[PDB]
Formats: structure tokens, sequence, C-alpha cells
């Protein structure tokens, strides 16, 4: 059905800032398992799996809107180099995420295309449990100290 | 609870487009099996079977609204008599469908009446599922041609 | 995450309307369980705890937005001393947390701040189903009398 | 069946009581959520729910004996800012129920009504094993530091 | 053990208001089978067995204490010959019986025969529940008249 | 084995009884039916499957005694047009079938036809708890009114 | 449906004979009980519900012959302070039992009023049984002397 | 319990009555065996045992009344030497077992020894049913001659 | 949580009580074992393990209250050597215990220390439970004389 | 069968040994679950038991030789104030039964007593496993401090 | 592997003590089973089947020390002629057991044959298990006399 082009636009840009969150996820999970956080490194290549989904749910609606995805380029990733690091360039990402599928929905809401728009909609309510999240890690860091929180989550050992 | 008269007015054009949409896949459904191809058969089946649970939808919200829900007309009807017409005739009128309620959400959602445009954006939603594979069958016929598109469809024969 | 404070204060606003709903429905049920009523009774339980979801909703909300919920003070109870005075009271708080939702959505949608929006909007729908339940339990007390109404749903005796 | 006055009068300031218990304890588990402590926060929540059950026994005695519960205020709510400031807030508040309880029930077995008594007696007990929960958690919070006792029960990441 | 002779007293005469209550619920029981009502019948059959395990407390305790248990004589019966005034008997009779267990528990406790002070409490408890349900009915008889109580209790035909 | 001529007299008077019972159930059944009140309805099948077993038995033993059973006729029917006329046409036959098997069972007795007694007496008790629930029902119409009775069993309407 | 009065009359002395059956069998079980014979004391409680039923069915009958049961008086009790006298005691009220029920059932016969007569000579054959239980424990006794007797049936200790 | 004299006589002679039939099927069930008829022969096994009950139920209840049972003899044998005459030999033994029950039930009810009389009369019906089998075998034989009749019953071989 | 000094006195006093019972119960099961009264010695292991949680209970009361539980000493054992002095000496003991108790109860009832108050005539109830027993092994002891008594409890031999 | 005097005497020395060590390792469980921490409380009351079997085995054997088993008194408690200070009044509790048994094993051995010496060779290695867990933990305590090793064993909240 | 001859001259001994075991008891199992005291038979047969057990270890560890296993003789048999006659046979037995087992397992200590004084240790305290149950045995005929502790072991009839 052919969609509204700056509609696709918001699309294509919020299919490469999941782009970006999988694979920020994804290395920062490998990171942490890497580093002996096993815990941790468990919930991040979780939250990975929930962002490859939100960029398949935007393949899906760019193609159906008869636009092309591009799937190309990232956004630049923030690499983190200790645990603390690793949650403030998460933290940064997802903001940037959540404020652009609030514009996103915003547009396609005033050009009729409800459909897209509660998809960004609900990416963004998505975006805003997983700042909810790294928040809240960040908050146990301050009151704790990286140590004491980390030291938490170092998990099993493998058999 | 009484409800925006423009609103019911909106719900009641909608329920004559479902009542349309229910009667048109319907008799498509038995036209489909009576031709021989069982699958699009099925599938017609099932369609018609999703507009009768929007057509409940807007009863009950128009009866909610302490308005009166008339079934005593459909819109106009669109029979095919061939696979492709069969397809292009359920594409227009699910067209019609998805702008109608495309309106009806932004009238409800300007008189603050939002469970009223959820009902309408959700039944968008649903009926862009339906373009969209309307959409489909037809690329089908476009890139292979209308036999072979609807011989892969015949089925299998009953017991 | 910091939150619009107006926002906040649509949020507890909500919370204070629920809070009043739980304890003005659980006050009726056992009122209603006091006089007799047992499947009266059942149903005003399983309403309070709906509210009980609903008030946690927005304690939760609140707090990610770094608020602060209130939970000192309720809205003014309405306690009925007949069947058709329990309805009545809870159908006219329940008109009341409606239109606040209404208008909580549709401040929220203005500053873009959409997971908010649409939890006002999933409890304002969520609002006109017990106000649906009220209106029609009024409706039978109306076409057959408050006592025809009310032996109906005397239910069993305990064991 | 017609109770005692002032019996009444203690079981419905003991009603208060329990609400101003069920909302400190159930902002106090949202909070420690929203801190990340979730192994407090589900002993939190479970802890109100509690309190939800006491709170119905009086609302149930009070109608028995003829009297109108009143369910439209609260004693004031102690919040805390940090965990220890919620053990010692939930601490303060239940040696006050404890300490209402055994008045309410001296006063009803000074009138031989030993229900009721045993009601309130049953309820100091409960209060007793509440206060016996927070005086431990203080005493963890005073032998290893409040950063060493909170870590521990930090919890699992959700899935 | 030999007991107090007072205390043995009080179990006595509570012991006869039980043989009275478990002897005039079940010829209550009888008699609602008789006149139709089913599920009032079902209801004060099981009543009429709570007060044989009442009485049968009171002959344990009794022999424990090395007293003579009485079963020769009743109170006197208060036989109802309309729905209402079967609920009227027996309600009378077991307010006598709550106030003969007050006062039981209270002797009980002057002499420090705790466990028997606890027998008559927990007892008078139990008739307090009895009271309650009773009660109820009238309340219910009073708002809808007699003919639709009786009739919601009629019950289902036997096989 | 050839029996007493005069017991068997009774035996045939006995087994017109039933086949007039038989079918006096089964057409106020299929009134019951057809005015809609499906609990009666079910009630007086069972009742009349009940009166075939009688008159098989009858059958059963005038062969035993080498008597020629004669099922050709059947005493007068008595046909209600009400619920309370179905329930005193039942009524005054139940009477009738009674009275018979309490002469049959006298006259067996005093020519040692103790088998043959025992069946009219077996008949008997069971034709009097006919007459027990006959006037129970008549007693509950009597107290409550013909609408109020017959309303309670209406029953369940059908899939 | 009326009964004879003279056979109401004999009911209702049976009903007076099993309350009193009742009463000294179950004082009988706890007083066995008390002294420590748990497995005479098991039979003598099975022996007093044997007999509740018995009273039931007088109840019953008595209520269907339109008369009015009367459950305010016992015969005398007869309550033995050692296995022995226990064994004479319901021995001697037994054999008055039977010896009423021969007559009841003798009187319902010269009426015609078989149910009557077959439950009174029922529950005579089960007051026969009563009857050789109770002289097989005396025979018992006689032969064994009572100490061996009773210590045969002291039982298990309780967990 | 001492018994009527004349009762316990009518007792005994009905205990030779059955030893007698025990004894008769037993030895005629094994003759069918023997000549082949081993369908026949299962049916005279089972009636054999069936006479067994009896027995045991005349001892018991003359041991019941104080009587000294006599096993000691039987009345004449009659034993068949052809299938017919094994069926006339045990109809006339239980033409004479009917008609002494049926004078022992009279006896017994004249005398008041109703658990007695129930006895006889519940042994006259059953020794009924043994009649009609019996009659029904010697009408078969009588109707298709006695070959056709035994060849049906010869039953399958062991394997 | 500080309680009353002379309540956690009568707590330490119970916990002597309660740990001499314990150790008076052990050894006195493990004699009567050696003596092979292997249903006696069952029981009082059982007896033993009752009193164990009664021990646990007070030092949990006693700490909670922020007192020092003394369990250096117990009271004087008293040990029999024959059976009926072990019934004999457990009595003795357990009358003092329940003497204890009733004080406990008492004094912590005058001090509003009701949780202290309920564990008292809770352990008051259950010592009487106790007492009853051992009373009632010592009334069989006084009918049968010891040896009968004794042998029947012997029990089965190990496998 | 009568033993050496002097290995009943080690025996009783270890049968005193064992009480010592149950009721401190009792009470040392209780304050670790006052104190909060709940996985080591489980550990000492799991102790605990296994003392508890082994002061029955000494009663056990003392009993088998002919000795008097004394339990009236303990070796002095050492009450900890601190978890460290709990592990070293075990410890020193431990290392003084381990040595006591080590010379009650040679004695017995020196007098042919080996199933004593047995016993006490198989208690010694059991404490000696109760020397190496709480020699365990105090090296825990040396290399981590006490707050960190008592803080990994708090363990989990109750429901 | 060549064992110390004086040690297996000590197993060799065992196992003449054991074989005389075995015997012994087998044939008091079979003359208590004659004598009708199926329990006891039931634990002699136990018995004599442990012994079995033991014996056959001597066997086995004799040919490993590659020794000749004796058994042609047995001690001399002592063979009772009255329950209490046969308790005490097997007493004298076993302590000549008990006896050569602790000679045995301090010589063979003596010679560094830890393996043989361990299965004569293990030995001499399952004989002293034998002798407790021997004893205790004889301590029930002392306090009861023989014929009350036989009579309790009589056991159940076989079916
Ligand atoms: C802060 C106000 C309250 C909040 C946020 C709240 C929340 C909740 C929630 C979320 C549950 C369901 C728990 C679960 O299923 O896991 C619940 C249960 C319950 N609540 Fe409340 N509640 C509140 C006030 C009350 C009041 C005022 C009462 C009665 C006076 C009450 C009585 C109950 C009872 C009895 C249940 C358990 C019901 C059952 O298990 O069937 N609650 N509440
Ligand atoms: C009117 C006099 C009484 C009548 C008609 C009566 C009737 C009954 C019946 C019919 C049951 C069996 C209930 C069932 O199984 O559904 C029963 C149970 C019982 N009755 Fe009575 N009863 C009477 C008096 C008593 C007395 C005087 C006592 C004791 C003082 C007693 C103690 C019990 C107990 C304890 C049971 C339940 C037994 C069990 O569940 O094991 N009853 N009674
Ligand atoms: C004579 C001193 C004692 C002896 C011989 C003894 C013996 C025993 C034995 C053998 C058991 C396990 C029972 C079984 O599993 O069948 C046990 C259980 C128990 N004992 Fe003791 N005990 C003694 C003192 C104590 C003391 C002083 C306390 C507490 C103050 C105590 C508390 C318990 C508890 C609570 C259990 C049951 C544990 C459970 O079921 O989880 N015992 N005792
Ligand atoms: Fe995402
Ligand atoms: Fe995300
Ligand atoms: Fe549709
Ligand atoms: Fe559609
Ligand atoms: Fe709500
Ligand atoms: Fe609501
Ligand atoms: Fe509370
Ligand atoms: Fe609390
Ligand atoms: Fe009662
Ligand atoms: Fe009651
Ligand atoms: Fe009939
Ligand atoms: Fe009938
Ligand atoms: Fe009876
Ligand atoms: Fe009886
Ligand atoms: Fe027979
Ligand atoms: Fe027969
Ligand atoms: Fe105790
Ligand atoms: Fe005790
Ligand atoms: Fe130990
Ligand atoms: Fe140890
Ligand atoms: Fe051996
Ligand atoms: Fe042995």
């Amino acid at each position: 059905m052919k969609g509204d082009q700056k509609v696709i636009e918001y699309l294509n840009r919020g299919l490469r800032s999941e782009l970006t969150a999988v694979s920020q996820y994804w290395l920062h999970y490998r990171m942490l398992e890497d580093w002996g956080y096993k815990d941790l490194a468990k919930k991040w290549r979780a939250e990975s799996i929930e962002e490859m989904a939100h960029a398949d749910k935007f393949v899906e609606r760019i193609l159906f809107l008869e636009g092309l995805p591009n799937l190309q380029t990232l956004d630049p990733l923030r690499i983190g180099q200790t645990v603390k690091e690793v949650l403030e360039s998460d933290l940064a990402a997802e903001r940037e995420a959540r404020a652009l599928y609030q514009e996103g929905a915003a547009y396609a809401a005033s050009v009729g295309d409800f459909p897209s728009k509660n998809l960004f909609e609900e990416l963004m309510g998505d975006e805003e449990h997983h700042i909810d999240f790294l928040e809240t890690q960040l908050d146990l860091v301050s009151k704790l100290g990286l140590e004491l929180y980390a030291q938490h989550h170092i998990g099993k050992l493998d058999d």
C-alpha cells in the first residue's frame, strides 16, 4: 500500500536505531561475559534479542508501505570499557531511540497513519522500560558502588 | 453512557462497512469453493469470520454509547467472476474500510472519545493486514500469471 | 527518567481516584455480603481488586518519571445504604474517574508522553467497562424493580 | 448484632491503622523495586497484602456489630528515602499498630466482647512478627552496614 | 484432673444449650425440607451438625475435669411455623447461647482455667457467626419480603 | 406357579393404575416442557419412568402366578391445564394408587401370598414418596403463589 | 398426607427412644474414651451415629403424616460407671426400644399404615442387632472376666 | 435374646429344608456336569450356593434367639436320573420349602417376632424365584422336547 | 522488641520446665523400649518431641523480647523404675508445668503482653492433654492391674 | 548385659557432652535466626539435631549395659554474642567432645568392650567433621572479614 | 592370601558357633510354631537367617586367608521345652558367641589382621543386639509372668 514518504523515512531512521541497539547490546553481552559477569551478560543478550524483534517490525512495516528498508548503516556505537560505562553507553543510546520514536509517532499521527503511529508508540513504551532498567542499575552503582553492584551479578560457574 | 452523536454515526457507517465485508468475503469463499480452489476458499472463510468479529465490536460499542445499531443495509457488493476479480473486488472494499476507520479514529480523538478512537485504530490496523494479504496475492498473479497462482491453491480432495 | 511535572500531577490525581475506588468498592462488597447478596458481593470484590491493579500502575509510572506518589488521601467516599444507592454511588465515582483519565490522556499526548497517554487511555476504556456494568444493573432495577433484581443475586448459602 | 460503641471505635481506629500500613508498605514495595532491590520489593509487596487482609477483617467485624466502617482517611504516612529509612518508617508505624491493638484487646475484654478481643490479640501477634522482621533487618544494617545488607537482596534480573 | 465445680456447671449448662440447638436446628432442617425449601434445609442440616460438634466438645471437657456430663434435658425448644418464624426462633436461641458462653468464659478466666475459657470463647465466636447468618436472612426477608427470599432457596428437584 | 385368583385381580387393577400414572405423568412432562418449565418437565419425565418400572413389576408377577396381564385400558386420565391443576391431577391419582395398594397388600397377606404382599407394600411406600413430593409442591404454591413457584423451575435454555 | 393419630403417637414415642439412645451411647463413647478403652469408644460412637439416623427417620415420617415431632424430652438415661455397667445400661435401653417398635409395627399394620409398619419393623431388626452385640459383650465378660475383656479393646495410642 | 420356642422350631425346620436343598442342588450340579450339560451344571452350582447362604441365615438367627441349630439331618433327597427328573425333583423340593416359609412367617408374625417373620418372607420370595426358574425349564422341555432343551445348554468344551 | 522483664523470667522458667520434660520423656521412652513395651516407647518418644517444640517456642519468644534464653539447667528429674512409676513421674511433672503456665499467662495478661499470654495458654492446654493421657493410663492400671495394662502395649517384634 | 562400670561412666560423660552440644547449637540456631543469618541458622539447627541423635545413642548403650543414664546436667554453655563468637564457642565445645571420645574409645578397647569402643570412635569421627566445618567458617572470617562472611549467608526472605 | 594360622582357628571356632546358632534358632522357630506362638516363631526364623549370614561371612574369610573352613560339627545344642527355656537357651549360647568374638577380635588386632578384627567386632556388636533382645524378653516374662508374655505373641491364624 503506498505509504507517506516522510513516515517511511522515520521508519528507516528507527530501523537504523534498532540495528545499532542490537549490535551495541550484543557486543556488551559478550564483553560482560568475557569479564565474568555472567548474570549481567544473560540480561544483555536478552535485551539485544528484544531489539532484534523491534528491527524486524520496522523492516516489515517499511515493505508494507512500499518503501526500501535500509540496513546498511548503524548510528555510531558507544562501547563501554567498564561495567558502569556499558550501562551509561546503553542508556545514552536508548534515550536517543525513545526521542526518535516520540517524534515518529507524532508525525505519523499528523498524516493519519495510525498503525505506524501505534508501532512507534509501542516501541517508545518498550524503550522507556529499557531506560528504567538501565537507570535502576546506575542507581545501584551510585548507592552501593560499582564493585558491590557487579559482584552480585557474577552468576554461577559453568559445569 | 450517552455518546457523541457524530461518533455513533461513524460507528454505524463502520458497522455497514463490516457487514458488507462479511457477505462479500463469504460469497467469494463459496465461489472459490465452487470453482475448486479449496485453499483459497479456506482463507476467505476465515477472513469473513474475522470481519464478523469486527461487526460485533461495532454493535457492542454503539449500544454502550446508547445509539441504535443499524444492520439493515450494506454498501454495494463487488462480486468477482475470476480469481483475479475476487482479489481486486475485496482489495477495493478493504481500502474503503481502512479510509473510513482513519477518519472515524481522527474524529473520535477530536471529541475525547479515546475508547472509540482505539477501536477504529485497531480495526484500521487489521484492515491494513487484510490489504497486505490481498496486495500480495495480486503481486503473485502479476509475477506468475493467474493460472500458476491459482493452481497452487487448489488444495486436497475431500475424503 | 525525569517526567513532565503536570503529567505527574495527573498521574497522582488518578492514583487518588483509584485508591478511592478500591476502598469504595471494597466497603460496598462487604456491605453487600453483610446484607446477604453474595453474588453481588463477589462481583464487587473482583471490581475492587481490578482498581487495586490500576492504583499500582499509577504508582509505578509516577516513580519511573521521578515523581513522588501520594497515597495519603482519597476523594470523598459515597457509601450507599441500599443496593440501588450502592450502584448509584459507584456509577458517580466511575464517571468522575473516566473524565479525569480523558483529560490526563489528552494532556500527556499534548507533551509527547505517549506511554503515559496510553496508560490513561487504557484505564479510561476499563472504567467505561465498569460504567457499562453499573448502568446495566441500574437498567435492570428500573425494568424489574430493586427487589426482583437483588433477589436474583442472593447466591448460594455457605457449607 | 449491635456492638459496644467504644469497641466499634477501636475497630475503626484499627481499620485506619491497617489502611495506612497497606499503602505505606505498597509504596515502599514500589520504591524498593524502582531502586533495584527486587528481593526486598517482593517481601514488602507480600507484607502489604498481609495488611490488606487485616483491613478486611476489621471492615467485616464493624459491619457485623452494626457500625459504619470508615475508610476515608489514613494516619500520616512515613515515606523513607533510603532503604534504612524505609525500614525505620515501617517499624515506627508497626509499633503504633501493635500498641493500638493491645489497647483494643484490653477494652474489648473489659466489656465481654471476646471475639473482638481475639481479633485484636491475633492482629497484635501478627504485628509483633512484622516488628521482629523489621528489627532484624535493622540489626543486619547495624552489623554489616547498609550497602552489604541491601546488595544481598538485589535479586535476579527479569528475563 | 479435678476441675473447678462452678466451671463444670457452666460447661453442663453449655452442653444443654448445644443439645437444644442440635435438635431445634435438625427439626427446622426437616420442616424446611417438608415445606420444599431444599437449599434452606441443606444449610440447617449443616448448622445442626456444627452444634453436634460443640456438644461433643463440652462432654469431652466435663469428663476431663472429672464432672458428670448431663444430657438428660434441653432448654425449651422454639419451633417456627413459617420460614420467618424458624429464622426468629433460631436467632433467639443462639443469642442466649452466646450470652452463656460470654459468662462461662469470664468465669473460667477468673479462676485461671484458661483451656475452658478458650473453649467458651471459641464457641462464642462460632455462635456470633451463626447469629450473623440468621440476622442476614431476616434482613433479606425485611428488604425483599418473605416470599421472594424463600423462593430463591427452593433448590433443585431430586432425580 | 398357580396364584390366588383374587390376588391376580388386585395385581391387574394395580397394573391398570400404573399404566394410567405412566401416561398421565408423561403427558404432563410434555405439557410442562411445552409451557417452558423445563425443570418441572425433567422431574415429571423421571416420575413417569419410575411408574413404568412399577407397571413392569406387576406384569412380571401376574405371569409368574399364571394370570393374564391386562394392559388394554387405563383409569380415566386427569389432564391439568395450569401448573397447579397438573399438581392436583397427579396428587388425586396417586392417592387412589396408594389406597389400592394398601388394600392389595392386606388381601394378599390374608391368603399367605407374602411376596405379592411385599410388592404392594413396596409400591405403597413409593407412592407415598410421590404423594409427599406433590403435596410439597402444592404447599409452595399456597405459600408463594403459583407464579413465584413456577418461575423458579423454568430451568436453563437449550444450547 | 394426614396420618393416623395413634401411629403418629407411636412414631413420637420412638423418636424419644432414639434421642435417648443417641445421647446415652454418645456419653458412654466419651466415658469409654476417657477411661482409655479406645476400641470400645470407637464402636460406641458408631452405634450413637446409627441411632441418629433412626431419630431422623422418625422425624421425617412424622412430618410427612402432618404430625408435630417432639424432640424436647428423653427417656431417663442409664449411665454406667464401669465397662460392665455401660454394657448393661445400653442393653436395658435397647430391649425397651425393640419392644416399643414391636408394638408400633403391630399397631400400624392394624390400621393399614404399611410404610410406617415397615419403618418400625426395620428399626426393630436393627435394634435386635444392637442387642446381639451387647449380649455378646456381656457373654465375654461372663466367660473371661471384665478385665480380660476390656484389656483387649484398649486399642492403639494416638500419634 | 431368648426367642419364642415354636419360632425356633420353625427356623430349625427351615434349616433342615435348606441343608436338603444345598445337597440336592450340589449333587444335581455334579450329575449335570457328569452328563455333559455344562451350562445347566453352572446354574445348579450357583443355586446350591444361594441355598448355602439361606442355611447360614437360619443358623445365625437360631443362635441369636438362644436356640440350638440342628444340622444333623436332611429331608429325603430326590435324585433325578434324567435332566427332566432333576428339574422335577428340585421343583418338588422347592414347593415344600416355600410352603414351610409361608407357615413360619405367619407364625412368627402372630407372636410379634417381626425380624424372624421378615427372614421367612425374604426366603419365601427367593424360593418363588427358584420355582419360577424351574417351572420355566420344564415349560421349555414341554414345548421343545427334552433333547432340544438340553442340547442348548451343553456349553463350551474345557481348554 | 524490649519485653517485660518479669514476662521474660516466666518464659525462661517455662523453657527450663520444657527442657526437663524433653529429657524425662526421652529417658522414659528409652527405658520403656529397654523393658520391651515398644508401643508405650513409641508414644513417649512422640511426647518428648512435642515438648522439644514447646522448648523451641520459648527460646524464640525470649529472643524476640531481647532476653537471654537459659538452657543450662533442668528441674530435678523424676525417673521411674516400673511402668507405673514412669506414669506417676511424668504426671507430677506435667502438673507442675501446667501450673507454671497458668501463672505465666495471668502475669503476661496483667501487663498487656497478649502474644506471650497466648503462648502460655496454648501450652497450658497442650499440657492438660498430656495430663489427660497420663491420668487415663493410670486409670487403666488401677482397673486392670499393671501387668494387663503393660502387656497390651508390648507391640510387635522388629523384623 | 552388665557393662564395665568405668565404660558406663565414660558413656554418661559423653551423654552430658552431647546434651550440652544440643542446647548450645539450638540456642545459637535461634540467635542466628534472630540476627537474620537464615542460612547459618538452618545449618546450626541441622547440627543440633545431629547431636540429638548422638545423645540418644548414648542413652541406648548405657541402658543396654544396665547403667543409669543421667540427663540432669550439662557442661557449662558458651553463648556467643557475635557470629564469630558463636563459631568460636561451638569449636571449643566440639574439641572437648572429640577428646572425651578419644579417651572413652581407648578405655573401652582396653576392657574388650568393642561395641562401646566403636560407638566412641564413630562419634569422634563425626565430631571431627563438625570441627572441620567450624574451622572452615573461622578461616573464611579470617580471610574475608566477618561482615563479608556473614552477609553471604543471610539467605532468602520468608514468603 | 596366606593368613595367620591362629586367626584362621578363631574364624573356624566362630563358624562352628554360628552353625550352632543357626540350627538352635531354627529348631526353636519351628518349636514355637508348633506350640502356636506364631509371632515369636517369625522372629526366631529371622534371627536364624541373620546367623546364616554370619556363618557365610566366616566361610568367605577363612577361604580368602587360605584356610579350610570346617562345617562338620556344632557346639552342643541347648533345646528349650518351654518358651522361657527357649529364651534362656538362646541367651546362654549368644553370651558364649559374644565372648568368642571379643577374644578373636583382640587376637586378630594383636597380629595386624585388621579386616578380620573388624569382622569379629561387627559380629560381636550384632550378637550384643541379639543378647539385648533375649534379655528384654526374659525381663517381660519376669515382670508379667510367662503366660501373659507368650499370649501376646500368639499372632494371627492362617487363612
Ligand atoms: C494501596 C491500596 C492498594 C493497592 C495498591 C492494592 C493492591 C493489590 C494487588 C495488586 C492485589 C492482587 C495481589 C496479587 O494477586 O498478587 C491485591 C490483593 C488484595 N487486596 Fe489490595 N491493594 C490495595 C488496597 C486494598 C484494600 C484497601 C483492601 C481491603 C480493605 C485490599 C484487599 C485485598 C485482598 C483481600 C487481596 C487478595 C485478594 C485475594 O487473594 O483473593 N486491598 N491488592
Ligand atoms: C437430634 C438429635 C440428633 C440427630 C437427628 C443427629 C443426626 C445426625 C446425622 C444424621 C449425622 C450424620 C451426618 C452425615 O453423615 O451427613 C450426625 C453426625 C454427627 N452427630 Fe448427630 N444427631 C443428633 C444428636 C447428636 C448428639 C447429641 C451428638 C453429640 C453430643 C451428635 C454428634 C454427631 C457428630 C460428632 C457427628 C458427625 C460424626 C462424624 O462426622 O464422624 N449428634 N448426626
Ligand atoms: C534429650 C535431649 C534431646 C534428645 C535425646 C532429642 C532427640 C531428638 C531426635 C532423635 C529427633 C529427630 C526425631 C525424628 O526425626 O524422629 C529430634 C527432633 C527435634 N528436636 Fe530434639 N532432642 C533433645 C533435645 C532437644 C532440645 C533441647 C530442643 C530444642 C530446644 C529440640 C528440638 C527438636 C526439634 C524441633 C525436633 C524436630 C525437628 C524437625 O522435625 O525438623 N530437641 N530430637
Ligand atoms: Fe528497540
Ligand atoms: Fe531498547
Ligand atoms: Fe473488518
Ligand atoms: Fe478486512
Ligand atoms: Fe480504576
Ligand atoms: Fe472502575
Ligand atoms: Fe496489620
Ligand atoms: Fe504489620
Ligand atoms: Fe453451638
Ligand atoms: Fe450456633
Ligand atoms: Fe407407581
Ligand atoms: Fe407414583
Ligand atoms: Fe435405634
Ligand atoms: Fe440401637
Ligand atoms: Fe433356600
Ligand atoms: Fe431354593
Ligand atoms: Fe510442654
Ligand atoms: Fe507435656
Ligand atoms: Fe555429638
Ligand atoms: Fe558435634
Ligand atoms: Fe551370629
Ligand atoms: Fe546371634
